[PDB]
């Protein structure tokens, strides 16, 4: 295809243009028909921006819903009524606004100026962002056997500059879930902040364990958790861009408003990050929810699991490979006998695209209801068997 | 929230799930009560383009990408359209007189490319001077995301004075910038009043001091080009000048692209990297992130690639002659309305203050008639920013009307509605509990 190094002069049919991205288009994608339905919804809502609510009410709304309904699917009535927040961009947003909301909290509350904060060296790299961006010192705390966060280690850690403290429910690397109710606990003992990052397990653990599956309380259930973020867009089945942040209590919201007063341009607030932002997006993910319910997530979640238990059955069902940690349906698979990343290469070619991890070498599998396909697991075990017979005759 | 009666409220999951068609129905049945606001050119900026076939066009764009660009090895598609995106801009905005050096990112907005540029300045600062007191000179006019960087990433933001045209004082500007300055910046034009900062002198502070220079053209990006071009007065303000550095352009504003997107531009490399984020040794395997975003919606990428290119010099032309020529017969209007008075000479961004009435007044009157524009204070005006929808037949005309009439009123009656409430930690005490009255259920 042409490539356009500068502006076209005349300006371009919109068929031709429409026929060069259909043409390309001929974890990352978490159904034919839903899919269908949110890009509708979009289109309903393309000119949204909740930089306006006096125009676009509508998107105020299916924010505030969505944030609603995701807080009572995470205990926030536990918290008795007090859980907030706010629709993020992503799980990043999310993560980066509590990490600035705490730091911010933190200084006002404690006085603290030089703020720490203390996470699982498995917790999500944006974690290393928000340290940068907001000056933040982030201690990373060793896993242990089992790839969980060492709670002790976390524990040596904490220091009179501590603001936060953090775990994940469960963490990308290697899909575990952390030990969230003593880090909350370490979290409450110490009057600092505890951040539980469900970014990915946000929309699968409440039906999980609803469903039989072993899940630990991570969310507001547990006093000591103070704020937690899930991802709508992955596995909240919302179309792409979309995230929740929450809070158990409004004070901590406020720290991460942000408000200007003698602007010459007016009045100004903005709750998050992005000043005007796409509400169409808002809606994809009201729509999703709305559209699934809580049969809906079950549903999945139940056949994502499903898959899951057929997948790592037939892994460790290869002697020469091992899945790190005991993961529900993100699967880390390592090798202590072979060389993981030519594995995994062979099953690249094979037309497998799975993220390749390291310290220490693995590949993993994020299990999506793509997965849940028929036959799927089962190619794929077969894939990987092959692949790792080549390896073995081929270092 | 009218909708609170009209509507079911979602306080929590439904059990069961609802038909996809009752809930398009209901997004469908706000849209109706929302769209003719905008739609019917009663909006100050928020829809820029608000053409049928075009929107059309670009949710059907969308739909087709409907895809992320973290992993652009599913996805090289969008990390085209980023690319040919970047290019394009950069070249509208004088990108060659840099020599191919200027680069850059397509963000989220032009908040995240202004967030973008304050956290390079920063660390670009502390890598290369050594400084870590940062601190950052714009005029008072700048944006208010200004602010935002200077409280996140900890750079004392220094906002000095106007002059009597309301354009960036730049001697105020040289008498603030100190050792620890990392960077000075102006805006092309300013949201509040629409002017164009003295960017050249500014440019040339920068360059006389090595510090950057960022132009705010997140407004002004995507007319000021085709406005010069078109025999209007507009300064150098982008790349052409030797001392700008940096500059930040909105496609989503007057670039026509849906929203949610933006660009940053940087004029060497050098300064882009301190953008970048990477971290190597994360169990999760190599991370890099060119932006605030990890996970960012390609598809939204695709719709200013779209709709650049459905655009063309050609497009950008005409759109920007119609709204200059709008913003001309209504600027005339309004000079001729005693007693109104039109702060500094905009172009297409109008601020209208009245030293004789109260201009709040004025405006809450113009908004019972119908009108959606943003008041503004320090000094008080409400401002109108003209877009395509205003540029459409007698729309200028009505407003022109309607604001005659709305004059007359307060002339007899020197007064409530909405204007009350426009007229400083109240302020923060009292917008946090609307930012949460918005997110109330
Ligand atoms: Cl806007």
């Amino acid at each position: 295809f042409p490539s356009h190094a500068r502006l076209p002069r005349a300006g371009l049919p919109r068929a031709e243009i429409l026929a060069e991205i259909a043409a390309m288009g001929a974890g990352a994608v978490y159904d034919e028909h839903h899919i269908a339905f949110l890009n509708e919804v979009y289109a309903l809502q393309s000119q949204s921006n909740p930089l306006h609510p006096d125009l676009w009410p509508s998107t105020a709304k299916f924010e505030a819903e969505v944030v609603a309904m995701t807080a009572h699917m995470l205990g926030g009535d536990a918290a008795g009524g007090t859980v907030c927040g706010t629709v993020t961009s992503g799980g990043t947003e999310s993560l980066l606004l509590a990490m600035k909301t705490y730091r911010d909290w933190a200084r006002a509350t404690k006085g603290i100026t030089a703020p720490e904060a203390v996470v699982p060296v498995s917790a999500h790299a944006a974690f290393d962002k928000a340290a940068q961006y907001f000056g933040i010192k982030l201690v990373r705390t060793p896993l242990d056997a089992d790839y969980r966060a060492d709670v002790a280690a976390m524990r040596e850690a904490i220091t009179p500059n501590t603001v936060v403290v953090a775990g994940s429910a469960p963490g990308y690397p290697h899909g575990v879930v952390d030990p969230i109710p003593e880090i909350a606990a370490l979290a409450a003992e110490h009057g600092i902040g505890c951040h539980v990052d469900a970014c990915l397990g946000g929309f699968i653990l409440p039906w999980a364990e609803r469903l039989g599956y072993p899940v630990p309380p991570f969310d507001f259930r547990l006093e000591g958790v103070t704020s937690v973020s899930a991802d709508t867009h992955k596995y909240g089945y919302g179309a792409k861009g979309t995230s929740v942040i929450l809070y158990r209590r409004p004070d901590l919201l406020h720290y991460q408003y942000f408000i200007a007063a003698d602007w010459p341009g007016g009045l100004y607030f903005s709750p998050t990050f992005a000043g005007s932002r796409p509400g169409a997006l808002s809606a994809t993910a009201w729509a999703a929810m709305l559209s699934l319910g809580e049969e809906g997530y079950l549903d999945a979640t139940r056949r994502i699991l499903q898959a899951a238990d057929r997948l790592k059955a037939g892994v460790r069902a290869i002697p020469s490979l091992k899945i790190l940690g005991d993961p529900l349906w993100v699967i880390a698979v390592a090798s202590d006998e072979l060389n993981i990343y030519q594995v995994m290469e062979e099953m690249a070619g094979r037309g497998w695209r799975l993220n390749g991890l390291h310290r220490p070498p693995a590949f993993h599998v994020a299990l999506t209801l793509r997965h849940t396909e028929p036959g799927v697991v089962d190619r794929f075990l077969a894939d990987l068997q092959d692949a790792v017979a080549q390896v073995r005759a081929h270092p």
